[PDB]
Order: structure tokens, then C-alpha cells, then sequence
């Protein structure tokens, strides 16, 4: 399928960043994963379009 | 040893909470773990004395 395949997640919990370049999100927000190595994934919000690093346990693939 | 044994952690990354009852902390802050089941652990900051739930990947046992 498309490039979104294995690369869409839903936030399980809200996240407020505390480090420049980290991305916040609301619970239930959908994000596109750009890079998924280590415990901080590069993502793009499908709500705001903004990009940055997210804590991987706060989201689930769907 | 003492009850602190297996129950002290150091924050690997800062955390800003976004849910009542969740506990924020600075990078390098030391916390006492009160409960360590699931991915949200009940903790007490050894900086502020405050208690609440923390995301377990943000800390490391020491
Ligand atoms: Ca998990
Ligand atoms: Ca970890
Ligand atoms: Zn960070
Ligand atoms: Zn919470």
C-alpha cells in the first residue's frame, strides 16, 4: 500500500514537550511517523502539520 | 538493604505532565518509586517531595 502503511499512530496519552524539537500532541491525535528508531520517533501531526520527536510509548500503531 | 533499594531512579529526560495526578520532573532529578506496575509508575520526587505518576521510559534505575 501507500507510504503511510506502518507509519500512522494514534496517541494513547497527551504529551507536553520540555525540550526544543520535541513534539506535543493531544490524546487521540493521529501522527505520521517519519523515523522510528530508538525510543524517540520523528513524527508529523495530522492535526497541526508540525514535526518533531515523540516518546514512542505514548502512541500506538493503527 | 533499605526500602529504597530497587526503588530509586534518575530522570533521563525532563517530563511536563498534561493530566492531573501525573508528576513532572527535570532531567537528572532523582525519584523514589512507590509502585512500578505497567508503564506509569507512582513516584515521589526527592527534589520537591511531590507525588504522582510518571512515564517509566523517562527514568532509569540507579
Ligand atoms: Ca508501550
Ligand atoms: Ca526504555
Ligand atoms: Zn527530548
Ligand atoms: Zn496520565
Amino acid at each position: 500500500g501507500s507510504p503511510l502503511q506502518d507509519n500512522l499512530v494514534i496517541a494513547l496519552h497527551s504529551y507536553e514537550p520540555s525540550h526544543d524539537g520535541d513534539l506535543g500532541f493531544e490524546k487521540g491525535e493521529q501522527l505520521r511517523i517519519l523515523e522510528q528508531s530508538g525510543e524517540w520517533w520523528k513524527a508529523q501531526s495530522l492535526t497541526t502539520g508540525q514535526e518533531g520527536f515523540i516518546p514512542f510509548n505514548f502512541v500506538a500503531k493503527a
